[PDB]
């Protein structure tokens, strides 16, 4: 299995979401990114996992599940089998991370990218280890009720290139938006 990576993107008081939705209006070229960099697999013969709680699952629209191109594992303690669509289901985040491990998967999961929500990344976030964070930070304030956890910057280093990764300002729908890539390891 290789690196472990969350995704998010940001409003600039830390909202992810707002009722089951994104706080902002659809911004394409910021989901195809999303797509791009989590399907994108570096090793041939395998794809990439993407986990994600279960709120998150269902926030997707339904024609946009599964992601495809990859694995999709969703996190709950209350189903008793992966949602209608989704190919495996944890009651843990290190539960999903060990059975990625097992012969079942072992073989053909190249990066796993944690897509939300707020609880996940906050337990990945704090985890000892090798992780980086993709964080698109919006650069508006949006009424949300769901936020990102806070990002430890004397852990996480902000990288001042990253291949694949657009460095300057994007706008869509008069919204501005910057890309950003983080990394810890500890
Ligand atoms: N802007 C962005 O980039 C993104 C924003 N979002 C926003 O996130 C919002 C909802 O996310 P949030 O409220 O944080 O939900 P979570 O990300 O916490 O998802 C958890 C859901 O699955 C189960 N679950 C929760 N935590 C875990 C866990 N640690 N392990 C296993 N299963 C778990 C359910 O909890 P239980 O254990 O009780 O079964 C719960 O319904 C959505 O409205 C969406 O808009 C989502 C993705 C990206
Ligand atoms: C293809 C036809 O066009 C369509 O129909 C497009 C539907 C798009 C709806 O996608 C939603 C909606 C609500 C929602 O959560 C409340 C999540 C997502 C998916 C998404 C989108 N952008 C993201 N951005 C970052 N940076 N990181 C992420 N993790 C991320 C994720 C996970």
């Amino acid at each position: 299995v290789g690196s472990l990576n969350c995704i998010v993107a940001v409003s600039q008081n830390m909202g992810i979401g707002k009722n089951g939705d994104l706080p902002w209006p659809p911004l394409r070229n910021e989901f195809r990114y999303f797509q791009r960099m989590t399907t994108t697999s570096s090793v041939e013969g395998k794809q990439n996992l993407v986990i994600m709680g279960k709120k998150t699952w269902f926030s997707i629209p339904e024609k946009n599940r599964p992601l495809k191109g990859r694995i999709n594992l969703v996190l709950s303690r209350e189903l008793k089998e992966p949602p209608q669509g989704a190919h495996f289901l944890s009651r843990s985040l290190d539960d999903a991370l060990k059975l990625t491990e097992q012969p079942e998967l072992a073989n053909k999961v190249d990066m796993v990218w944690i897509v939300g929500g707020s609880s996940v990344y906050k337990e990945a976030m704090n985890h000892p280890g090798h992780l980086k964070l993709f964080v698109t930070r919006i650069m508006q304030d949006f009424e949300s009720d769901t936020f990102f956890p806070e990002i430890d910057l004397e852990k996480y280093k902000l990288l001042p290139e990253y291949p694949g990764v657009l460095s300057d300002v994007q706008e869509e729908k008069g919204i501005k938006y910057k890309f950003e890539v983080y990394e810890k390891n500890d």
